[PDB]
């Protein structure tokens, strides 16, 4: 039927525990589970499951008035008690959510009545509403589906209030969702969505060409970029490329030789012709990035000075720092030790490998030897967590995470950004300022703190920004224009309208 669609994802959607992470897929958690307040493209939140809210003068006590007409898909009521139970279930696993500062801030959550929900915070945490709006963890499963009154040890059925219900899942095969016919809000036009499990980008493209799938929606890894460019000219197909959503960069390890040297990090930042990299590996589909956050990101229009491609300057920086070329070698040495940097990436990711090859070539031209370490996913994740890298590929998180949640997370030692920043003399100051920016009520101070944090990270050359990447779509023309969701990790299936 014209109201059933087939799409693809590299893996199954997972258990759809609203309160846990891998192997749960975020877009799918967002299809089934809903927030108190909903994030909009303009940075605001709107009423959602909560129709209104107020807060105390000290900004620490918040009271939400909930809708009274909402049922979970299994017919049980959504009310303040169910909401409170969800917050308990999440916070019973508090350490797992440490990355998200709201999880460290909530002191108590109480149902004052069926419609009145009160949340008390440790401090006047400014990004409160924005963090409630995220795909996870603060969304709501029917408390009847808790296991022993918890969710951290698993759930029973993935029962949400959302416009989609999971019908069935097959490990390594597919997942099927259907429209919730008892949804509180607007009925989606689409009645059924099947996700074929297709891990390889080439075979995803092939599945589209064969007519086996109707829609592909994702970031720069969705399908091969040469193929996407060809499809964009194919009159039988529809394609889209959004405005950019987030940054792709290298993170440089400030605590490990030779990237511990500011002059080395600055030189690497002048060595890469990013337009060439994009035109070579990414088929011209992305935009050049010269700062951690694009100037269009809130609080990040700071006039930071780009390091334009300038290999002469990169060489002069290295020379001044004592890295000089032996006869007749191309790789610089200092104290008889070679300028060698390891770049870790997922070895089976063709796009990462392509970018890595370009980066290696560019850095060789300024006398740096980049050794390519391609490993399995698990090993790469372990490297980022533990700081076992010279350089790694890394990305920001898109709206509404950027900048505040991404910065917040830089304070967490078991993540790539902290690990990359660990060697900076001003790392403690940066981390102090990040705490301060999240809690300040003074807008002038907030802007100044964001300026200082981002200026230090820029001036200290912690990152090598590469490009601002876009969402991509490939679809059968009959589906029409495909909208984007405000939150970068969500897919707006409910808005698709043939
Ligand atoms: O992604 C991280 O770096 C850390 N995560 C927090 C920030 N996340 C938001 C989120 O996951 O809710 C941003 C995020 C954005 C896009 C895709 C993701 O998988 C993704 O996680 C926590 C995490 C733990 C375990 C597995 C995956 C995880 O992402
Ligand atoms: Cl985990
Ligand atoms: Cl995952
Ligand atoms: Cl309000
Ligand atoms: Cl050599």
């Amino acid at each position: 039927a014209p109201d059933e669609i087939t799409t693809a994802w590299p893996v199954n959607v997972g258990p759809l525990n609203p309160h846990l992470y891998t192997p749960n897929q975020m877009f799918a958690q967002s299809m089934v589970y809903e927030p108190l307040v909903k994030y909009q493209a303009d940075g605001s939140v709107i009423p959602w499951l909560a129709k209104s809210w107020t807060h105390s003068e000290d900004g620490k006590t918040w009271t939400f008035t909930l809708r009274d007409d909402v049922k979970f898909s299994n017919g049980e009521p959504f009310d303040a008690e169910a909401a409170a139970e969800n917050f308990r279930a999440v916070l019973d696993n508090r350490q797992r959510h440490a990355w998200l500062e709201l999880a460290n801030q909530i002191v108590d959550v109480k149902a004052l009545s069926k419609t009145e929900l009160q949340i008390t915070l440790k401090s006047a945490y400014y990004p409160f509403l924005q963090e409630l709006a995220l795909p996870r963890p603060f969304r709501f499963i029917a408390p009847s589906q808790f296991k022993n009154h918890e969710t951290m040890n698993g759930i029973k059925a993935p029962i949400g209030t959302g416009p989609w219900i999971l019908q069935e899942s097959k490990l390594n095969q597919y997942d099927v969702f259907v429209r919730n016919e008892n949804y509180w809000g607007e009925k989606p036009a689409i009645k059924k969505i099947t996700f074929n499990v297709i891990p390889d980008p080439t075979t995803r493209a092939v599945a589209f060409e064969t007519g086996d799938i109707d829609l592909l929606y994702g970031n720069e890894g969705l399908l091969p970029l040469d193929t996407f460019a060809r499809f964009s000219q194919n009159p039988a197909y529809h394609t889209q490329l959004s405005q950019p959503i987030e940054t792709v960069m290298l993170a440089l390890n400030t605590a490990k030789a030779p990237t511990n040297e500011l002059a080395v990090r600055e030189a690497l930042n002048y060595a890469v012709n990013k337009k060439s990299l994009i035109d070579n590996a990414l088929y011209g589909t992305q935009q050049v990035a010269d700062t951690l956050f694009a100037p269009s990101v809130p609080y990040a229009n700071l006039g930071l000075k780009p390091s334009q491609y300038d290999p002469q300057k990169a060489k002069a920086l290295l020379e001044k720092a004592g890295w000089t070329l032996p006869a007749g070698k191309d790789i610089r040495e200092k104290n008889g030790q070679p300028l060698r940097i390891e770049l870790s990436f997922i070895g089976t990711d063709a796009l990462s490998k392509s970018m890595a090859e370009i980066i290696q070539a560019d850095m060789r031209q300024i006398g740096a030897d980049v050794s390519l370490i391609g490993e399995e996913e698990s090993s790469i994740y372990a490297r980022q967590r533990d700081g076992r890298f010279g350089m790694i590929f890394h990305r920001t998180w898109g709206a509404p995470y950027d900048p505040h949640a991404f910065l917040s997370s830089m304070r967490v030692p078991s993540h790539a950004d902290f690990q990359a920043q660990q060697g900076l003399a001003d790392k403690p100051l940066i981390d102090k300022e990040i705490g301060e920016v999240l809690a300040t009520h003074d807008e002038t101070q907030r802007q100044a703190l964001y300026r200082d944090i981002l200026t230090r990270l820029h001036d200290e050359a912690v990152y090598l920004p590469i490009s601002y990447i876009s969402m991509m779509v490939v679809s059968k023309p009959e589906l029409g224009n495909i909208p984007y969701a405000p939150i970068a990790t969500e897919i707006p299936f409910e808005q698709i309208k043939p």
